[PDB]
């Protein structure tokens, strides 16, 4: 079976502040002494463009106002730093967990935990895509929600805060040095995503998880080589796929190659007429990997 | 737009603790002074029909360790409730949250703490069947994994401790009184759970946040009232709805009955043929009421 879950999200939760700047309200994330939020916290009510180096320039310190869970703290200094404030603040975060910095690649999966006025509501697993937008769930005041990480050894990775919905609904966030993931303008635009393609490693890891559960009426016993298989990817909605050896527990296991799959790929990429795989009507690339095998055994 | 989420678990994490008895190693809840978890702790290795009753007469207190991040908590006293222990410690967590603990019904959605070895490794959204089972994933040793909500208070409703997987995949736990859902027998058997139905009053929740992404295509012009409604749920694999009036907000603002939905379900239970529903290619009972309410509008 596999359903998408998000890692705990207590330590994460300890960072997350409320951030007022005037009448405007947004999510900061609140590490040793420093609270991390997007810059649109200090925009001038309007329609017009706007000018965020003349909004820092006119910037008063005395303005913002930074709590967690109702306690308000001190604000010392503020820098711009691509689209993220950094707001020094007069005491540090007594349970900062241990943590990094990553900027996410198109494939990676991460976890948002979804922010309203300083308080998280919820908590779910999402995947980069390749027009480096995500599919959220957000309502008004999400601004500034975390996406984050937690190693092996404990260590949370702090990789995304949200920046802005698209008039598609797509949802587009920065990394904490302030790089807005795809370069989107982070204020109101026309602007639209590029197409999404299927991410390719996720759906070779499907098919090893609907082969571990017994479902094979869809398998070929073509087989298709990586590059041969980029180049169908190219013309058809689909990512490259990465490399083979990588998934060889699961080809053991099955016993089945990459190549049988990236050619089941191909068979199955206009529809499954009319069976399902592990429930799904049409490949899934939701999962990654790293998460079937963590379901399926731990790993 | 409509994604399963689960409600944030930094209270319920610090409750939880390891439980081990012998060999025999899963997860427990602490609250105050006291440890809830599966009596499957207590269970002997073997593949006989496990006696819990005589487990428990035989148990021996010096043979449970309880810890929580590696420091170990004293035992005081055990008893047996069903099918969990309640186990008595000599120190109180001292970050219990406001609680109380709530049964579960059939349609309820709540959030899993999938753990192992006392740590929390996973968080996710459930509902429960109207079998009582859930479609969790949990592997070995996630037993007394705790299920919660938290009310908007703060206040956390404890109401599942995951107890075993089903042959097929579905799983089974009890409420913290001990009381399996669904009643099935917390040891290795061969029990199949009865079919699930469909939740109607998901059904119609999920089609309600359709009309509001504008996904309208399937909306059927013409009505069924409940009574016709239930009829022909009890003859097509569905709930009976439970009533109309819950879903004013959403009745307000699409602006459609229930009865128009109920419509489009007794059309739609076929297939989609082949068009789509905010994604899915069927209809999709996962999401309550109170879910769309909250995902929507806060």
């Amino acid at each position: 079976g596999l359903k998408k879950m998000a890692q705990p999200s207590g330590c994460v939760e300890r960072c997350v502040v409320r951030v007022c700047y005037g009448s405007t309200v947004l999510n900061g994330v609140w590490l040793g002494d420093t609270v991390t939020c997007p810059r649109h916290v200090i925009a001038p009510s309007t329609t017009v463009l706007i000018d965020y180096d003349h909004a820092y320039s006119t910037m008063r310190l005395h303005n913002f106002s930074v709590s967690h869970n109702g306690v308000f703290l001190g604000v010392v200094g503020v820098t711009m730093h691509g689209s993220v404030l950094r707001i020094k603040v007069s005491q540090s975060n007594v349970h900062t967990p241990k943590h990094v910095f990553k900027t996410l690649k198109p494939g990676d999966s991460f976890n948002i935990l979804a922010c309203y006025e300083g308080i998280a509501s919820g908590v779910f697993g999402v995947n980069l895509r390749t027009n480096f937008t995500i599919k959220g769930s957000f309502i008004n005041g999400a601004c500034g929600s975390p996406g984050y990480n937690v190693r092996n050894d404990g260590t949370v990775e702090f990789c995304y805060l949200h920046q802005i919905e698209l008039g598609s609904g797509a949802h587009v966030g920065s990394d904490f040095t302030g790089s807005v993931y795809g370069n989107f303008d982070d204020q109101p635009s026309l602007q639209v995503e590029s197409a999404n393609l299927m991410l390719s490693d996720n759906v070779v890891a499907f098919l090893y998880a609907a082969l571990l559960n017994g479902c094979r009426w869809w398998l070929c016993s073509t087989r298709v080589n990586v590059d041969g298989f980029n180049e169908w990817a190219m013309a058809n909605g689909y990512t490259s796929v990465s490399s083979v050896e990588c998934y060889s527990i699961l080809a053991a296991k099955t016993g089945v190659s990459v190549e049988q799959l990236l050619a089941s790929i191909q068979h199955l990429h206009e529809g499954f007429g009319g069976k399902n795989i592990l429930g799904y009507s049409s490949l899934c690339d939701e999962f990654t990997l790293a998460e079937v095998v963590k379901q399926m055994y731990g790993v």
